[PDB]
């Protein structure tokens, strides 16, 4: 529950490492399925899960992007 | 009855994938160059690619998404000192 202290310079360095990671992963991200579960779009695709089926560092970018798609596209479209 | 536009799965997926490719392209240009902590939440700042009048553009959306993701994940790990 407790967090670690960090300074501005070190935090920005790690933040920028995350951005570069996301940029890398995004080249492989593709929505391959969508349903509308109750007025909410849910996009599906390859989450880059590990061999045991668990999310990886790489998966985080997929969850973020698919949530963004649901959030934005659900406001303008309904699936027929 | 509704206020969204109807769309089929094929067209919807094409549109979602274009958004993904667009975010991919913009991310090449994204860098967090500032951070503060406000009411316990980290706030990252940098170039939002605002238009000449200071308003968000389509390109800006990728930055807002990425910086929110950073605030959400890093605030749970760290606090700024
Ligand atoms: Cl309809
Ligand atoms: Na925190």
């Amino acid at each position: 529950k407790e967090t670690q202290p960090i300074d501005r310079e070190t935090l920005l360095k790690e933040a920028n490492k995350i951005i570069r990671e996301h940029e890398d992963t995004l080249a492989g991200i593709e929505a391959t399925g969508v349903t509308q579960r109750n007025g909410v779009l849910v996009f599906t695709g390859d989450y880059f899960l590990d061999e045991q089926g668990l999310p990886t560092a790489k998966s985080t970018a997929v969850f973020n992007m698919f949530k963004h798609l649901a959030h934005v596209l659900s406001e303008k479209y309904h699936l027929v």
